[PDB]
């Protein structure tokens, strides 16, 4: 009988804005605006400069949603970060994000990894501390800085992700916002999504850089994304058609409309951030949320499906009345 | 009206027993000894793998050793979450690769979580909370570290403490309590005492990717919050310290560990201890504990286990585990 009800969104990206124009003469390795556009539907992305972290971008992001749900920080009890580009090999992002906020309740704080299903996981998991009565008011983000793994050699990757932070405050209410979600992992897929190395005695070992499969990653994911869809909606006891708003992980544009189709849904009620944003993983979906939130398009009552696909391979949807 | 009940556990440490000497020896062709370190920390020897073998290796073996405890079906495993921090990679999780290791064909969810050496309590409350509500049934949670990755062998501080290994329990439904209470905390303010303050950037290190601690600041804070923090765990799980069987903290050194038993009011006698031989594996260590104690028949069924510990973050938390 306790929900998670949203307070508040918030979201932030650093400032230098790179178009395709800016990429394609960087790597001038041969791509172009026309290229990237017919690929993966983006324009435009956000880096951060080496010197600004995940953390930077999550206080920004966190500040705003703050001032939305216009509550006291003192009363954030928890915080929980999906990011798998945190600051320090540790301690966590979610404790330096704390202390950026000047929190001094000694809340619980950590990170999750789930990478692009990040958030799906970090909203699940606040989700089931604030309904058992355990925590009252969580701040969810999702944050990163993609720009640190990516391989500027490779245009298959490094056209396609983007860096960025959103945010969103949950607290205990008799009546749901956070109506389900699903979560699940496949690790028989990990070669063909991955960053694969680690610091090792000071230096790298492995490939501390992106690599990817775009087909294989392509076709698995309009593969899980329908089925997760559903077996959340059931979970929430609605249909579809009861969905007034699908914001997916903005991975390309194709794989969300297709997704969209699959449902049943009409295009023009899906929130559509990638061609601006790029691929910002974890920070994704909740960058979406705020913009939506805050243009007036996502109003009291409606019924929201958030949904994605990521590293692992992972996937996971929540149905969220907001 | 729904439990998670403890159903098995696993453990592992990589071959290589490196013993004091043996670490002495070592840093002598860089300045430390046996005696200095056993004064300082209470311990004698502990693990390092392979720098070819990775956290999820470790994970691996612990978890195929839970799975043979609990008697079953790998593909009954709904949930995986791994405290760790020190990931095979980047990404993907090192859950997601365990998952793969052990064959689970079941599309379960699969993740790690980041509290550094309070992350099994973390696990632990995060799977609890999941089993709790229906959504998952039986999960397992793992604490796995190859921290000899992130040690800087030049600083004889942090070098001599901290080791390598894995450790595993399976949870399962139960209308019986195993799991009576988790209370999980931090403060980001104190980030900067206890760290490994780089991470990759343009495919080099930026930043230091070694540990670094200031030894004297953490024990302050570790005496002062465990002693709470086991408190308000025993009030959730309607206890008091007296009814507590078995004190399993996470493994850091023995005067934290002497010093929080007392504080409870227990005897030394009532304490689980590893530290002398596996060092401390920060979110491996506790579960390590956990398995060489029910293995070795002191930890028995209906008892009350308080796991407690505190690590970087600074972060801190404790359960409160009927067997």
């Amino acid at each position: 009988t306790i929900y998670s009800r949203v307070l508040g969104t918030g979201s932030y990206l650093p400032p230098n804005r790179v178009t395709n124009q800016d990429l394609a003469k960087r790597l001038a390795i041969e791509t172009s605006d026309e290229w990237i556009v017919a690929r993966t539907g983006i324009h435009a992305r956000y880096f951060a400069e080496p010197d600004v972290t995940t953390s930077d971008l999550a206080f920004i992001a966190s500040q705003r949603a703050i001032e939305a749900a216009d509550i006291d920080p003192q009363s954030i009890d928890l915080i929980i970060v999906a990011t798998s580009t945190p600051d320090f090999v540790f301690p966590s992002t979610a404790c330096l994000l704390q202390n950026k906020l000047g929190i001094r309740n000694h809340g619980a704080a950590f990170d999750v990894q789930a990478v692009c299903s990040g958030f799906a996981y970090a909203v699940a998991t606040a989700d089931s501390f604030i309904r058992s009565g355990q925590h009252r008011t969580a701040l969810v983000i999702g944050a990163e800085t993609f720009s640190r793994i990516l391989d500027f050699k490779d245009r298959t990757t490094c056209v396609l992700f983007g860096d960025g932070a959103g945010a969103v405050i949950l607290q205990a209410s008799d009546e749901p916002g956070v109506l389900a979600s699903a979560l699940h992992a496949d690790g028989s897929h990990s070669n063909i999504l991955c960053t694969p190395g680690n610091v090792n005695g000071g230096v790298v070992s492995g490939s501390a850089f992106l690599h990817m499969d775009g087909q294989a990653v392509f076709k698995l994911a309009v593969n899980v994304l329908e089925k997760v869809a559903v077996e959340a909606l059931e979970k929430a006891n609605l249909s579809a058609e009861q969905i007034d708003w699908l914001i997916p992980h903005q991975a390309n544009i194709r794989i969300m409309q297709s997704t969209c189709r699959k449902l049943g849904l009409p295009q023009e009620r899906m929130i559509v951030t990638v061609g601006e944003h790029g691929n910002t993983s974890a920070a994704s979906i909740p960058l979406a949320l705020d913009v939506a939130v805050r243009d007036g398009r996502i109003k009291r009552g409606q019924n929201v499906l958030i949904e994605g696909v990521g590293g692992g391979f992972t996937w996971g949807a929540s149905v969220i009345r907001y």
